[PDB]
C-alpha cells in the first residue's frame, strides 16, 4: 500500500523524475515535524523553530496526506485524534494552536483556515480507501462529516465561491491557493454531492477573470475579491500562498484530463521557463515583476507540479532535478519542505486519484 503506488495517471506524464529517496525524505520530516509534545496524548504536525514550533491547521493537513501516502497508518490516526481534538463549533480545525496545545489569541486561532480543512477531508477519502474504515477510525464516515462542513460554512451558496474561513470572507476576499478543482470533483464523486461541481467551476471562472490582470504570466494572486481584483489590505502579489496553486490545480490535469487545468498550468510554466528551474524566487507582482529574490523550497515544486501539463517536458524534467536539490535549512523547515515533499509525491506518480484503482 502506498509509495510506491506503481500508478499511471490518466492524462498527462506518469512522472518526470526514486521510491527510496521518496521514503528517506519522508523519514526525515517524520522526525523533524512529528511531535507528541503539545498533541494532547496524540500526534501533531509542529511548524519550525521560526514560529517556536506551533501548529497549523494546513500542516496537519500535510501530515496526514503524507501519512496515508506513505501508509502509515498508526501515525495518521493520532494525527486525527489531534484535528478532531481542535474542531471548532463548525466542525472545522482551529486553524492556530501553540506547542502547549492552547488555541492562539488575537489572530482568530479559534476559526477554521478552508485549504487545511480540505486536505484533512481528502486524506480520510484516502485513508478509506487504502486502509478501510471498519477500525479504530471511520475513516469514510469522518470524511463526509467533514465534507459536509465544508459546503455548509466554507461555500458561499448561491454563487459557490469559496470562502477562506468558516466565519469569513467569499465574494469580497478569498485565496487562490486555497483552490483544488480535483478535491472537488473526488468529494462529489464519494459523496454524491454533485454541488461540488460548480464549486470547482467558479474556480475556474476566477482563475480566468485573474488573466485579465496577470499580463499573460498565468500568475495567481495572494488573495483577490470573486472579480480578481485586489482584496482590501490583502496581498496582491504571488508570494507564499499562492505558490501553492500549481500543485493543487495541476492535479485537475492528471486526474481527469481538465484542460482548463492545462491551459492555466501551461501559461504558469511558461513564464518560470523564462528564467529556468534556477531563476525561480520567492516573491512576484502577478505581472511578472520580481519583489523578492530567494530560491527556496517553498516555490520549486509548485512550478515542477504545474509543468506536468506539459508546456515542455524537458523543462519539466529540469524542475524536477531542482525540485530535489533545493531542501531549505532547518530553521525554516516548515513550510517549503512541506510543499516539496507534497509536490514531489506529486511529480513521481505517487498522488493518484483515491477513486481510482490503486
Ligand atoms: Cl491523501
Ligand atoms: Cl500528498
Ligand atoms: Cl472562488
Ligand atoms: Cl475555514
Ligand atoms: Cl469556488
Ligand atoms: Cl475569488
Ligand atoms: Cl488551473
Ligand atoms: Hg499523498
Ligand atoms: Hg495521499
Ligand atoms: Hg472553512
Ligand atoms: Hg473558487
Ligand atoms: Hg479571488
Ligand atoms: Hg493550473
Amino acid at each position: 500500500a502506498g509509495v510506491p503506488f506503481n500508478t499511471k495517471y490518466p492524462y498527462g506524464p506518469t512522472s518526470i523524475a526514486v521510491t527510496a529517496m521518496l521514503k528517506a525524505e519522508w523519514e526525515d520530516w517524520k522526525s523533524k515535524r512529528i511531535t507528541s509534545n503539545g498533541a494532547g496524548g496524540y500526534k501533531r504536525v509542529q511548524r519550525d523553530a521560526s514560529t517556536n514550533y506551533d501548529t497549523v491547521s494546513e500542516g496537519m493537513g500535510y501530515g496526514l496526506l503524507l501519512a496515508v501516502c506513505f501508509n502509515e497508518q498508526a501515525l495518521f490516526d493520532d494525527l486525527y485524534r489531534y484535528v478532531k481534538s481542535h474542531f471548532n463549533g463548525n466542525g472545522l480545525m482551529h486553524w492556530h494552536i501553540d506547542a502547549n496545545n492552547n488555541v492562539t489569541s488575537h489572530d482568530g486561532g479559534d476559526g477554521a483556515a478552508t485549504d487545511a480543512d480540505e486536505d484533512i477531508a481528502l486524506a480520510l477519502i484516502f485513508a478509506d480507501k487504502q486502509w478501510g474504515s471498519s477500525g479504530a477510525i471511520n475513516y469514510g464516515q469522518e470524511a463526509r462529516t467533514l465534507i459536509n462542513n465544508l459546503y455548509n460554512h466554507c461555500v458561499e451558496h448561491g454563487s459557490y465561491v469559496l470562502k477562506p474561513g468558516d466565519r469569513w470572507g467569499g465574494s469580497s476576499v478569498t485565496n487562490p491557493s486555497y483552490f483544488a478543482p480535483a478535491w472537488y470533483k473526488v468529494y462529489a464523486q464519494y459523496t454524491g454531492d454533485t454541488r461540488w461541481n460548480q464549486v470547482a467551476d467558479k474556480c475556474y471562472q476566477i482563475v480566468e477573470e485573474v488573466k485579465k490582470y496577470n499580463n499573460g504570466t498565468g500568475l495567481v494572486p495572494d488573495w483577490c475579491t470573486a472579480s480578481g481584483t485586489p482584496a482590501s489590505g490583502q496581498s496582491y502579489d504571488y508570494k507564499y500562498d499562492a505558490t501553492r496553486y500549481g500543485w493543487r490545480t495541476a492535479v485537475d490535469y492528471s486526474w481527469f484530463g481538465d484542460q482548463r487545468a492545462k491551459a492555466n498550468c501551461d501559461m504558469l510554466t511558461k513564464f518560470f521557463a523564462r528564467d529556468g528551474a534556477k531563476g525561480i524566487v520567492d516573491g512576484y507582482t502577478i505581472q511578472g515583476s520580481k519583489i523578492s529574490n530567494n530560491h527556496n523550497a517553498s516555490f520549486i515544486g509548485p512550478v515542477a507540479a504545474a509543468s506536468m501539463t506539459g508546456y515542455d517536458l524537458n523543462f519539466a524534467k529540469e524542475l524536477y532535478r531542482e525540485t530535489v536539490a533545493v531542501k531549505d535549512s532547518e530553521y525554516y523547515g516548515y513550510y517549503g519542505n512541506s510543499l516539496r515533499l507534497l509536490t514531489l509525491l506529486y511529480i513521481t506518480g505517487n498522488f493518484p486519484n483515491p477513486l481510482s484503482d490503486l
